[PDB]
């Protein structure tokens, strides 16, 4: 199975929340607030992309709304060889 | 080069406008309101983080104010696999 790195932006409070408790159900690992990483196969990787999709079958209401997840395919040394910054 | 993904959370706009506005100065492609991707190499990269750095050279002051960017090498293959999710 290959590794994934699923980032997010999602300014409803709501369907985020909805967001981190599927990917935690799923087993992925999170890694930052709207960040999770973890293996998934073919039947996996549809049943992840199923649910976030669910999740984001709505309309958005108001210009500054955003959701978007980006899920990407990556390898354990390409994450090991990751740069976190943050406040210092 | 490597090319690189590059995430990020900030919840302050001042930051999160001055971490835009040095990404795209970089020549970094912009894919979504928080999130570029480009080739560095080494010097480049070394640019780049040491001016995130000191843009997050500060102290959170209330509690859910977040500052994070993940800076990741990908292949072009790997974001020509990507999956991108959003209002349906």
């Amino acid at each position: 199975a290959m590794l994934y790195l699923i980032f997010y932006d999602i300014t409803d409070d709501n369907l985020r929340n909805r967001v981190a408790e599927f990917l935690k159900k799923k087993g992925l690992d999170r890694i930052q607030y709207s960040v999770f990483m973890g293996d998934l196969n073919s039947s996996r990787l549809k049943d992840v992309e199923a649910g976030l999709k669910i999740i984001g079958n709505r309309k958005k209401l108001q210009e500054d709304e955003r959701f978007f997840i980006l899920i990407v395919p990556i390898t354990e040394n390409q994450f090991r060889e990751r740069i976190v910054i943050g406040y210092s």
